[PDB]
């Protein structure tokens, strides 16, 4: 690795993580699973109402946006997700010791699952969760893959499995 290679690592986090799986809408848009969306990755509501959709936009940015944020507006919802994930891991019994085992790459693939699944999903994954904790990588990554969560919308999935295989960043080199 070059020298540039080796400060990679120091490039990516949790935010650049869920940034390119996610992706950054200023409008509202319709998720690989037909969900509103907008920002990075903030799901509006599951239901197919497009006005239900743009109530909880303006209820979660406080003003009226008819559809429409700012990046920073986008920004700053998404770190109100990402703690939101990061407390909902913590303060669960189920996932807390899973995640206070792994090492920090496979913590951020952790906590991007538990971002786009909710924590009553990945609690869900029974096998998965033992295999992390006993650092069984490989079988954890092939168990994912089996998942509707996965399977349903592979690109936004596939980088995390990977990354619970590896406990690298390479998933996320070279876009
Ligand atoms: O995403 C599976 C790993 N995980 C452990 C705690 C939260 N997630």
């Amino acid at each position: 690795p070059t020298t540039e290679n080796l400060y990679f690592q120091g490039s990516m986090n949790i935010f650049e993580m869920l940034r390119i799986d996610e992706g950054l809408r200023l409008k509202i848009y319709k998720d690989c699973e037909g969900y509103y969306t907008i920002g990075i990755g903030h799901l509006l509501t599951k239901s197919p109402d497009l006005n239900a959709a743009k109530s909880e936009l303006d209820k979660a940015i406080g003003r009226n946006c008819n559809g429409v944020i700012t990046k920073d507006e986008a920004e700053k919802l998404f770190n109100q997700d990402v703690d939101a994930a990061v407390r909902g891991i913590l303060r669960n019994a189920k996932l807390k010791p899973v995640y206070d085992s792994l090492d920090a790459v496979r913590r951020c693939a952790a906590i991007n699952h538990v971002f786009q699944m909710g924590v009553t999903g990945v609690a869900g994954f029974t096998n998965v969760l033992r295999m992390l904790q006993q650092k069984r990588w490989d079988e954890a990554a092939v168990n994912l893959a089996k998942s509707r969560w996965y399977n349903q919308c592979p690109d936004r999935a596939k980088r995390v499995i990977t990354t619970f295989r590896t406990g690298t960043w390479d998933a996320y080199k070279n876009l």
